């Protein structure tokens, strides 16, 4: 159980030597610098957000190709994830012209605007494709509840690279493309979608709205937002295993990868890459340096076993005491 | 084979399977409709109308009376009364409900309820008192989780004693039982199994919180697909969880009146399909001319697809073979 400096460069890894990837989420390019400065492996999730808002106008494809490549240059390397846009109506962007909608998080957002608007879309995967030839990038869509979705943004994809193939540009040939897992639908069809994605990466935060049906900011609901709820720990086994049979990777970006708490239960499920703030990276990677991997399996079977949350959550405060 | 004929006939398979086919009403004047169609009761009462239009809460009385009317008059059947199920989308200006960005995934339904116990309780006193007068069930909504399954509970049982205290008779063995709509009580169906006395699949909601989607929402309603893989996994789990512990599963959601979906709900042993009174006929036709053990392979095959499209497809030449 060590310090932040000394941590900084050691490998998140048990005694009995199982090694995750620690990683860090960041919304700009300017959280470069702490990512890596709490050792951070990769970026599990670059939030593109950051192009679109408090603006009047699309961005070009140089101004986001120009963010991208800073960051994958930056990383050295080291993988770093891109969600493509992921904004619905809630987010008053008026050049956007959102439609106005009952309940937006349900509505005409991220993957569903990007396919209703290819040109947007193209756009960011041109600056994404442009960027990988610098590094080491991966590509995240968001939003997704079929595998035919995903089919048609990669039929876009390809359409772009035949694009870039045209005008003599580069671009990574292998790079990887997953997608979110945050509707429901899913994680309960990841085996379907495990034959057509390179990876998943769980969105914690929004799997738990959907899959509860809650909005975490209404206040007059908060009390229902329960990531520990049992539902939400089988839909992320089902996510793992359902990877990890097709040979693919499971990710985790949602804040449950930085909590403490969740840790060893996500060690034990077999996660693979915990993408969070920046500055939780020591503290979950002094956790899997100290819980044996075997022990951390037992821990994750008995929490599946439990019926609530709340047992779960005590029971999580109890192992972290043990140490 | 007509429906003059079919009226009383059951909803059994030539090789002997039966299954419920019941009515969806929302208010007691579909009863009527319901019993003309050979409705076996009524899978779901909706009993919203008891607060729409108006400049207050119905009372207890006011309430009693529609459910008793109802009970009463579907003659021994059973009468599934599913709780309060709106929010503040809703007109309804007496209760001054709180704005919301996401009322869908908001205050509404079960979680009224549960923080307005007032108005839970007077619902509740009055469905328990027309069960005296026939065969009543509970349903909650918008149920998330056992936990929620039990602070309703509490409140039932505490309005049960109220009636005791007040020698006001209400079946002591009512059945109360959930709609599966939020798609955490799918997921955890054999753990809220051991807590309910039946399932009721709201496949309407069920598929627009499964795949995230409003319905309602024009500019994506293409989103909106019954017939997903997830949709049937999630049917499957809740039906075989319920049948684990002894159970019963209903669907009340429009997939039950759907004759594309007929033949896979029963291979699924779905043990009551609740719809629009005259979809009933159409669902008894498929039900009796189609094997159990040759919905079963159907089923299975169904369940081993990878999309809506192609279910669909499959369902549409199914109901061609007749």
């Amino acid at each position: 159980m060590e310090g932040l400096k000394q941590l900084k460069d050691l490998p998140a890894e048990t005694p009995d030597g199982k090694k995750v990837m620690l990683a860090a989420n960041i919304g700009t390019p300017k959280d470069v610098a702490s990512a890596l400065a709490n050792g951070a492996e990769g970026v599990g999730l670059f939030r593109t957000e950051f192009l679109y808002m408090d603006r009047n106008s699309l961005p070009s494809e140089e101004e986001q190709f120009e963010a991208y490549k800073e960051v994958v240059e930056k990383m050295g390397g080291r993988p770093v994830t891109i969600r493509t846009l992921d904004i619905g109506g809630d987010k008053e962007l008026p050049y956007l012209d959102m439609p106005k909608e009952m309940n937006p998080f349900l509505g005409y957002r991220a993957i569903r605007l990007c396919l209703d608007r290819p040109d947007i879309f193209k756009t960011q995967l041109r600056a994404i494709l442009r960027a990988s030839a610098y590094g080491n990038v991966q590509i995240m869509y968001p939003m997704i509840s079929s595998v035919e979705e995903v089919r048609k943004a990669n039929s876009i994809l390809e359409e772009v690279k035949a694009e870039l193939d045209r005008e003599g540009v580069k671009y990574d040939k292998e790079i990887k493309v997953g997608i979110m897992v945050e509707i429901p639908s899913a994680a309960v069809t990841a085996d379907i979608l495990a034959k057509e994605v390179d990876f998943f990466s769980i969105g914690t935060n929004d799997l738990t709205q959907y899959t509860l049906a809650v909005d975490r900011m209404n206040e007059h609901v908060k009390e229902y937002y329960q990531p520990f709820h049992p539902a939400i720990l089988r839909l992320v086994k089902m996510v793992i295993d359902a990877a990890h049979k097709e040979g693919k990777f499971a990710a985790m970006c949602g804040e449950m990868a930085g909590d403490p708490l969740a840790a060893v239960i996500l060690l034990g499920l077999g996660l693979d890459e915990f993408s969070m703030s920046a500055t939780s990276i020591p503290e979950i990677k002094n956790i899997i340096r100290n819980v044996e991997y075997e022990k951390a399996k037992e821990i994750a079977e008995k929490a599946l076993n439990m019926s609530e949350a709340r047992e779960i959550e005590k029971m999580m405060k109890d192992v972290i005491k043990d140490i």
